[PDB]
């Protein structure tokens, strides 16, 4: 589990949004595994943009931050789970790294801010869902 909060916004992995999320839904990409719904407060995340491919990341089944190197944003083949059917999902890194289920949500953020949250993962694995060319987010 997990979120971003910038702004009025709150991004969520598409399979883990809750009720509330849908009743307040600003723009969801299934292709992508994000939901993104408003929110009554201020958040304070700054999204990075930029090209990095290092970073940080959150892995709750550790409670640690590892350091990782990570792949540009791209079409990954993703297999079938209760969530989605086997699929490409688009705008995804992938990294050397634990990850299980539970896991997403995770922030990875690099020296510029947010770049995406865990959506993916196994054999040692962790993909992330790239928030970096979403430059609506910060107005
Ligand atoms: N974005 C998606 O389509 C994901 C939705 C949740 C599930 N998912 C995964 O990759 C699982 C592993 N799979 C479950 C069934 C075959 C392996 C997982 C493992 C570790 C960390 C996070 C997730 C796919
Ligand atoms: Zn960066």
């Amino acid at each position: 589990s997990g979120a971003i909060y910038v702004g009025n916004y709150r991004v969520v992995n598409r399979h883990l949004a809750t009720h509330n999320d849908w009743a307040n839904l600003v723009w969801e990409d299934s292709s992508r595994d994000l939901l993104v719904s408003s929110t009554t407060a201020q958040g304070c995340d700054t999204i990075a943009r930029c090209d990095c491919q290092t970073g940080v990341y959150y892995c709750s089944s550790r409670r640690k931050h590892y350091p990782v190197s990570f792949s540009k944003p791209s079409l990954i083949f993703v297999e079938a789970s209760e969530y989605y059917p086997a699929r490409y999902q688009s705008h995804l890194m992938l990294a050397v790294g634990h990850s299980e289920p539970g896991d997403c949500g995770g922030i990875l953020r690099c020296q510029h801010g947010v770049v995406g949250i865990v959506s993916t993962g196994g054999n040692g694995l962790v993909g992330f869902a790239d928030v970096r060319d979403l430059l609506w987010l910060d107005e």
